[PDB]
């Protein structure tokens, strides 16, 4: 087993990787790892993608889409929250605090502010005056930690201009991440509607457990929502989704319908940004 | 064998004689569950399902419900609060937006301009029982029409007195219900957050595009979800979980968890309640 090992989406993996690798190379456990890792972009402003500078939907409104899952089949949710910069760490308090996995809208801010939340202003000036001009879609990370436990993370702002209260993959158990201890991980990136509509990364996991390896299990994935958008008669080109994931014995891999995503690996050989195969 | 309507619990019997007057005229699989379920939300005795329904422990009803066709086209609303008919604002966002799940008040608004009306679906009943309280869970259907095209529906009012903003499994494409127009359908019932936690109705395709019956597919989806309930330590008869089923062919099958769920199937031998198998 290669092990500890974390996967995450895009070029700011590399980054955010380091975060995780600080938990990883203690011995600490795989879910503080993910958290702390893309609560780093969910931070950055520069970020536009992910939490604080995160592009509003048409009405100027910042509202973000997250969730978390645990070696144990533990999961929390949170989408189309406002105000609050870190929703992977609400969906966090949803998983560990409440009978309940995913809180929308209204009653997730109230119950972030619950748990001392702080409630801060998303909207920096270079997005507000973009949307008013207008009027790496995400960050997902998987690791393996060194007890050869799994646990993923995956936080959005969304589609930019998106009609109010639209919710894409990234919070949706099954479809933006899955995770199965005794299996494998796997996370999503793209046109959240194409991943909630093949319910993509529960089928990269089972791809894994009907023996199929991490590269194999996303490729395989991407092959079938290729077929599902020419029985759609849709066009190809226009539609983008990327996986990556790990199983238990840290192999990893990841697939795309089109070129240019990319994806950084950090395990004991150090970190790195690799180039995954692509069907188009 | 078709057409044929399944519909959960004893109130889908009803139901079943509403969706069969579409598929025995040759209608779609579409209109036929919109028709069947719509009728379970009319009804203000009905109390876990549209009008009438049991309002979160802040009093408000908020309400979840998704549909999908023969080719993988989805809508979805979830905590939308004041539309009678959360199936049918589901299935203009599939038909009349860029984007297939929108939650709370951007749902609300976009039903609105669908010419949607605003009702006060919180009953004389209802309130007086929150405010004691202070101090069947939903109907999914799936059919197949003389076309030989699949499609579902599921919708509810979600778990009494949950947290405000709870989202369950009804909505969720991964999760209350999955449509794969080569293979089968699935809707499910019972505790949300567990149908979630495992994507039950995909895993029940998955494991039917595998060659596994409708009821075999049923089976194994709950013993999944049993094995999970031990590994998280938590007692099995505090969970009601179940799925019923339908393959292209026309085949169909359930299974639960506890005793006491029924389900109602109408064919051209006619609407009829049958039991399934359950677990504990």
């Amino acid at each position: 087993t290669n092990k500890p090992i974390v996967l995450s989406t895009w070029n700011f993996g590399l980054h955010a990787n380091v975060e995780a690798w600080k938990v990883l190379s203690k011995g600490g456990k795989a879910l503080d790892a993910v958290e702390k890792g893309v609560r780093l972009v969910e931070d950055d402003p520069t970020e536009r993608s992910v939490g604080y500078g995160g592009r509003p939907d048409r009405d100027g409104r910042v509202t973000l889409d997250a969730c978390i899952m645990d070696e144990n089949y533990n999961i929390g949710s949170v989408a189309c929250m406002e105000h609050i910069k870190n929703p992977i760490s609400v969906a966090r308090a949803v998983m560990e605090k409440t009978p309940h996995v995913m809180l929308v809208g209204d009653g997730a801010l109230e119950f972030a502010l619950s748990q001392g939340f702080k409630k801060e202003n998303l909207l920096t000036a270079e997005s507000e005056k973009e949307w008013k001009e207008w009027l790496h879609d995400c960050i997902g990370m998987i690791a393996l930690d060194a007890q050869g436990n799994l646990s993923g993370a995956c936080t959005t702002s969304g589609m930019a201009y998106k009609m109010h209260g639209r919710v894409g993959d990234s919070p949706i158990i099954g479809a933006g991440l899955f995770v199965d201890n005794e299996i494998g991980a796997a996370t999503a990136t793209g046109h959240g509607e194409e991943v909630i509509r093949t319910v993509g990364t529960h089928l990269v996991v089972e791809l894994m457990n009907q023996g199929r390896t991490p590269q194999q299990a996303c490729k395989e994935a991407v092959e079938r929502i290729v077929k599902i958008v020419n029985r759609r008669g849709k066009n190809l080109k226009d539609i983008q989704v990327g996986f990556i994931a790990l199983n238990k014995k840290g192999e990893y891999g990841a697939y795309c319908i089109q070129d240019g995503f990319n994806f950084a690996v950090h395990d004991q050989k150090g970190n790195r940004l690799e180039t995954p195969g692509f069907a188009l």
